């Protein structure tokens, strides 16, 4: 197999809701949708969604990027995912949108030429997933509403996310709380608001609201401070903006700095090097949850799903991001329908088509 030509489009996807986090807002889902064709027609899809306040990325910077590993593959071999990422590598020191893109188009390519699902290359041990689904920081009664709504859908899980300080945070959780009960895990996702003493603090306040695990509470690059935060509370802490790639992964456990990494497509540059996280975590002990930017599409979810239903160490799942899209970007792949169970089936690569 060889790639003859690599194309890039721009995606622009309008949310249903503006989505609103300790680090910004959104309320479009701006990506990059590439197709790598073969020379024996064979077409891979990938999608690389930039985050710009998570990594800096920009949807032009990446589309440019895109263009570069494009041309720079021409010739290879799919299956030399090995030297595709070497390739792109060399040609930028950052760019994990970009790569990822290029990266999902080359195993959805392997899937087909191997006429295998996915998830059956990358470790085969689920064809499913069960996602929590997220809701943007608002009011404390808005949000407890919004829960009862999801979980009238059927999800068990929350992702809730919290930022503005911790007084209105705490009440933000306890309201959603004792509104949907306590079958219903939730997880929350302070994205890095909070200093280590104010986060023991807010995190021992919800002691008795039972609380299965808290995402990134400090700043991303306080690693010692993070440490302390897991050190102080028996609640479950998770890194995301600290671990973006293995490298990084690395220096977690070394430190022991938390408990468990969540991990992106779009934040270590594609499923090879998730890959790499998930081996290093399940290694040391860690377990991963997969998680999703706010502006990647039905071929970034995909992508995620197959590789989490695959890997055993991936234990836990947030993959919603096509939950909010107005429209669908692509055929086949990961519904938009709000549903926690995302089943992956027989067809080959992603499943996906135009
Ligand atoms: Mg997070």
């Amino acid at each position: 197999m060889k790639i003859k030509q690599v194309h890039v489009r721009a995606s622009k996807i309008k949310l249903k809701e503006t989505f609103t986090i300790a680090l910004g807002t959104i309320e479009s889902a701006d990506s990059a949708i590439v197709e790598i064709e073969t020379e024996e027609g064979l077409v891979g899809y990938g999608e690389g969604g930039p985050g710009i306040f998570i990594t800096g990325e920009t949807l032009a910077g990446t589309l440019e990027t895109i263009e570069l590993f494009g041309q720079a593959i021409i010739g290879l071999n799919p299956f030399n995912i090995e030297k595709i990422h070497e390739v792109m590598d060399k040609i930028s020191a950052f760019a994990p949108a970009a790569k990822a893109a290029i990266d999902i188009a080359c195993y959805d390519l392997m899937g087909q030429k191997a006429q295998l699902p996915l998830y059956q290359l990358l470790g085969g041990y689920d064809n499913q997933v069960i996602t929590d689904i997220t809701l943007g920081i608002d009011e404390p009664n808005v949000m407890a509403q919004k829960a009862v709504e999801k979980v009238k859908l059927g999800f068990d899980t929350l992702k809730i996310k919290v930022g503005t300080g911790i007084e209105a945070d705490i009440a933000r959780v306890k309201a959603i709380r004792e509104a949907v009960g306590f079958d219903i895990k939730l997880r929350l996702d302070a994205n890095q608001a909070w200093t280590p003493k104010d986060a023991v603090k807010a995190i021992q306040a919800l002691a008795d609201y039972q609380i299965e695990l808290v995402e990134q509470p400090v700043k991303r690059r306080d690693l010692e401070g993070l440490k302390y935060v897991t050190s102080q509370v028996n609640t479950t802490i998770m890194a995301d903006e600290s671990c973006f790639d293995a490298q990084d992964a690395l220096e977690l456990v070394k430190k022991g700095t938390v408990d468990v990494i969540n991990i992106k497509l779009m934040k270590c540059g594609g499923i090879h090097e998730a890959l790499k996280i998930n081996q290093i975590c399940e290694t040391a002990g860690i377990e991963c949850m997969i998680g999703c930017m706010a502006e990647e599409t039905t071929i970034g979810i995909t992508a995620a799903a197959h590789l989490a239903a695959a890997q055993k160490n991936i234990t836990r799942a947030d993959l919603d991001a096509t939950f909010g899209l107005e429209t669908a970007p692509v055929t086949g792949g990961v519904s938009l329908e709000a549903k926690p169970l995302l089943e992956l089936g027989e067809a080959a690569g992603l499943g996906i088509s135009h």
